[PDB]
C-alpha cells in the first residue's frame, strides 16, 4: 500500500521554495519556526546565533501562549555558556545533534540547570547550523510543559531544518557577491 | 550521546544547494541519481517523465556495471502503462510513494511483470515529481540482483529527492518568465 505525504517532508519542502523565492532570511526563519512549532506541538522553537567569541543570543523563535517571549523589538536574550565558549561550540561544531527528553536526566551541572528552568525548559532537542564550513548557531525545539518522548522522525526533521537554515544563510553570503 | 549526521539528510542538503546554484536540471538529475544509487546500494535509479497521455520515459539514471543502459545518446525507453494512462497516474497522482520487497509478492498482472523481468527488477522503491501542482513523473530505486526489505530511511529519503526534483522543475519553469 501507497505512503501517504508525511509532515516532516513537506514542511522541508516548504522552507526549500522559500529559500529560492524569499531573500529575507529573519523572515525565514520567523515563518519557519512558527510552522516547526506546530509541527512538533512544542512550546518554544528558537534559532539561536553565535558571537565570534562563541556566545550567542537567539535571533527568531515561535512560542506557545503562556511562556515567555525572548525574541521581540527592543529585547535581546543572550546565554554566554562557557562550556561552548570553552570548547567552541561543543559537539555541534562536530555536526551532532542532541535529544533530551528530560533534562534532569542528562547529567547537566546545576548552573546549566539553572538557566534551562528559567525558560521553563523540560525537555529538548538542539541541532548545528552551519554556514560555509562554520558552525554559525543552533536550531532548538523545548517542551516547557513537561518530559517528552522525542521520536526519531522529529529529532530528523530538526536537524534537516537546521541545515537548510544553514544553505539560507550561506546562499545569501554568496550572492553579495553584490 | 550526540547524533552524528545522517547520509540521506547529508545527500538532500547536497541537492538544495545545486538547485540554488546548477541551471542545468538534467545535471542536478544524472549527478542525483549515482549520488542516490550509492547511498541505497542499488542496481538503478532513474526519473521517468510522464508525456500529456501518461505514457512516458526514462530522461536520466544512474546504473551499475552487468545492467543495461535505459538512458543516453540515441536510446529513448519508453514505457506505455495503461493502468497509469487510464488512472492518469496511479496512486503517485494522490503523492503517495510504494515499496516493493520483492515483486512476484505485489500481486502485479503477468504482462507487468514481463516488463519488469525485461529492465531485470526484483524489488523497487517508486516516488512521485510534483511540478506545480500536477504530477510530472517518477523517481524509482531498483534492485536487480535480487529481493530486497527496503528500511523506512531509504523510501523518506527517496521520497525527500522526489519533492526536490518537483521544485527544481518547478523554478526553472518559474525563472522563466524570460
Ligand atoms: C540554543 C540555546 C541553548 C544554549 C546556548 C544551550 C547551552 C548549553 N550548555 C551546555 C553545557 C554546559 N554548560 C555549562 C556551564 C554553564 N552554562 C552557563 O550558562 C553558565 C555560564 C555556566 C556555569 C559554569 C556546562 C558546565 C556544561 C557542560 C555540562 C552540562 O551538560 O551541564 C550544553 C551542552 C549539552 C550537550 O550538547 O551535551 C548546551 C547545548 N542550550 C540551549 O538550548
Ligand atoms: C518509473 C518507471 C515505472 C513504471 C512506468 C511503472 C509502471 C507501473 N505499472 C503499474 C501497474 C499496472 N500496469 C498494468 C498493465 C500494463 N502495464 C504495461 O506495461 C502493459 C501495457 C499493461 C498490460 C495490460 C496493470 C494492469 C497494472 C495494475 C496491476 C499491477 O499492479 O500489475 C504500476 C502500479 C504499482 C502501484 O503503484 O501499485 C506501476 C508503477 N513502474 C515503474 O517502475
Amino acid at each position: 500500500s501507497g505512503l501517504v505525504p508525511r509532515g516532516s517532508h513537506m514542511a522541508v519542502s516548504k522552507v526549500m521554495e522559500k529559500i529560492l523565492r524569499v531573500s529575507n532570511i529573519d523572515k525565514i526563519f520567523q515563518t519557519t519556526t512558527q510552522e516547526i512549532r506546530q509541527l512538533l506541538k512544542c512550546d518554544r522553537v528558537a534559532v539561536y546565533r553565535f558571537n565570534p567569541d562563541w556566545s550567542g543570543e537567539f535571533v527568531a523563535e515561535s512560542v506557545g501562549s503562556g511562556w515567555v517571549k525572548l525574541v521581540g523589538p527592543d529585547i535581546k536574550t543572550v546565554w554566554e555558556d562557557t562550556h561552548l565558549q570553552e570548547t567552541q561550540g561543543g559537539r555541534y561544531r562536530h555536526q551532532e545533534s542532541f535529544v533530551v527528553n528530560d533534562i534532569y536526566e542528562a547529567g547537566h551541572f546545576s548552573c546549566h540547570l539553572e538557566i534551562l528552568e528559567q525558560f521553563e525548559i523540560k525537555a529538548y532537542i538542539i541541532v548545528p547550523v552551519f554556514a560555509a564550513e562554520k558552525l554559525w548557531g543552533l536550531l532548538a525545539a523545548y517542551q516547557n510543559s513537561g518530559t517528552r518522548e522525542w521520536v526519531e522522525w522529529e529529532s530528523s526533521f530538526l536537524t534537516q531544518v537546521g541545515l537548510q537554515f544553514g544553505i539560507a544563510i550561506s546562499h545569501a553570503e554568496y550572492l553579495e557577491q553584490t
